């Protein structure tokens, strides 16, 4: 393979204590003679699936648990198999965050939740509600200070406020049911936009800018995680850590993250990675080394969390955590976060209204589950000849109308392309499920190679249905679902922005309206 044997390459995010992780890597290297190299690559969450998909990258990947299901679904992660005794050392709910389709896919490291961080010298008694912040800012502005600054370039920091009055990602599961553009999410984001409009916040504010302003004593409040406390210590700001403000009487609900360590599927050092993580990192001395660099929050190791739990900053973290919710690790979390990131930024800058911004994020977040439902039902009914009598569910009218339209249009497309599809199927060799995997690599390169329209999308799906029929014919009907997922994955990954612009399958329905 591409990844070197007899070495350990570890990737972790730049806001985390990588120097302390490196210290742990030095202890491993001292004992074993095996080199350990810690890196903190830019845009790590995107760079890992890119390089791992080619069989390259690090042996160990660090991130919050939410993106690991996507990595697993893409076959980028090795199943981890700790013994019972090691499992019993970590909190059961942390293992839950790294379980995907029955299988553990990472070692949970620490529980991360956003808190309100405030300057005691400027703000002795921090606001219990979001609604008193504008007035609080006015008071402070008279003294040369602002009330609140936090990163507005990542939806992670804004999500507590969005979710406060009833906003949610995926109902808890029902992945089809998405609450990104409901009334509560709209209210939450609207308040945020008004803070900006009324000059209480700046739309351009990011992580560095916010951190800098707070640690320089310029703003009385920031919103951040445990990892940030180190820099505030160095700045000597008299700071406190408390519960996030409420919005409309309801608690802010931070989407809780579990920093986890995964093992590259293509790593030839899986046993080494296992030794490092279990016997060097997930120890009292291991977790402390990292914690002393940048705080981890509430760690998964029971023995060490018992000592840290006494810290009122940790207690506050867990208080915010208990009011929020653990992230899903479903594969389309990446799409969700991207959709919401854009929505928050576009609303903040005025590029979009809150209503339209959230609608798009709603469509983006629905896109994979909506598309799979239609494509899977179409391929299955084309193969067997009989429709699925099961209710569509959430939405519902969109799924049903899109399938009707796909049937009508797809019939003429399959008839006309029958000779072309026969030729394409013979050129490939789809005998079993092992061959379905290869298909996506051929589709993705070809289908993304021109101007997009609904016509080409129907052709793709129709070839899907054609292959589905063939699979049933040769007694490989079990492959129809993986095929539908592969086609769906290709469609939604390569044409995401186009599809959103088209208002998703509503556009497909309208375009072919008879
Ligand atoms: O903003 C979207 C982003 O949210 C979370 O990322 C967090 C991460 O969990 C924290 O440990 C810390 O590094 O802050 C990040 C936000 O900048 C999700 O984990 C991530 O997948 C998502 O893209
Ligand atoms: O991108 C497109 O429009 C086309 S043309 C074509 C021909 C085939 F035999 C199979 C798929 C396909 C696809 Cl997608
Ligand atoms: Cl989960
Ligand atoms: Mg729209």
């Amino acid at each position: 393979g591409k990844i070197e044997e007899g070495k350990l390459v570890i990737w972790i995010n730049g806001d985390k204590g990588y120097n302390g992780l490196a210290e742990v890597g030095k202890k491993f290297e001292k004992d074993t003679g095996i080199k350990v190299t810690v890196e903190h690559p830019d845009k790590l969450e995107e760079k890992f699936p890119q390089v791992a998909a080619t069989g390259d990258g690090p042996d160990i990947i660090f991130w919050a648990h939410d993106r690991f299901g996507g990595y697993a679904q893409s076959g980028l992660l090795a199943e981890i198999t700790p013994d019972k005794a090691f499992q019993d050392k970590l909190y059961p709910f942390t293992w839950d965050a790294v379980r995907y389709n029955g299988k553990l896919i990472a070692y949970p490291i620490a529980v991360e939740a956003l808190s309100l961080i405030y300057n005691k010298d400027l703000l002795p008694n921090p606001p219990k509600t979001w609604e008193e912040i504008p007035a609080l800012d006015k008071e402070l502005k008279a003294k040369g200070k602002s009330a609140l600054m936090f990163n507005l370039q990542e939806p992670y920091f804004t999500w507590p406020l969005i979710a406060a009055d009833g906003g949610y990602a995926f109902k808890y599961y029902d992945i089809k049911d998405v609450g990104v553009d409901n009334a509560g999410a709209k209210a939450g984001l609207t308040f945020l936009v008004d803070l900006i409009k009324n000059k209480h916040m700046n739309a351009d504010t990011d992580y560095s800018i916010a951190e800098a302003a707070f640690n320089k004593g310029e703003t009385a409040m920031t919103i951040n995680g445990p990892w940030a406390w180190s820099n505030i210590d160095t700045s000597k700001v008299n700071y406190g850590v408390t519960v996030l403000p409420t919005f409309k009487g309801q608690p802010s609900k931070p989407f809780v993250g579990v920093l986890s360590a995964g093992i590259n599927a293509a790593s030839p050092n899986k046993e080494l990675a296992k030794e490092f993580l279990e016997n060097y990192l997930l120890t009292d001395e291991g977790l402390e080394a990292v914690n002393k660099d940048k705080p981890l929050g509430a760690v998964a190791l029971k023995s060490y969390e018992e000592e840290l739990a006494k810290d009122p900053r940790i207690a506050a973290t867990m208080e915010n955590a208990q009011k929020g919710e653990i992230m899903p690790n479903i594969p389309q979390m990446s799409a969700f976060w991207y959709a919401v990131r854009t929505a928050v930024i576009n609303a903040a800058s005025g590029r979009q209204t809150v209503d339209e911004a959230l609608k798009d994020a709603q469509t983006g977040s629905e896109l994979y589950r909506q598309s799979l439902e239609i494509i899977s039902r179409y391929l299955r009914e084309q193969a067997t000849g009989a429709a699925d009598t099961a209710p569509m569910g959430a939405s519902g009218a969109t799924s049903r109308k899109a399938l009707e339209t796909l049937r009508r249009v797809g019939d003429g497309v399959q008839r006309n392309h029958e000779t072309a599809f026969q030729g394409m199927l013979r050129k490939l060799d789809i005998k079993n499920e092992d061959d379905v995997k290869s298909l996506s690599r051929v589709m993705i390169h070809v289908f993304s190679d021109g101007v997009t329209n609904w016509g080409r999308i129907v052709t793709l799906i129709s070839f899907g249905a054609f292959v589905a029929k063939h699979l049933k014919t040769i007694n490989q009907e079990s492959c129809i679902e993986p095929l539908a997922e592969s086609i769906t994955d290709v469609l939604v990954r390569t044409k995401r922005d186009w599809l959103v612009k088209q208002r998703g399958w509503d556009g497909f329905v309208e375009f072919f309206h008879v």
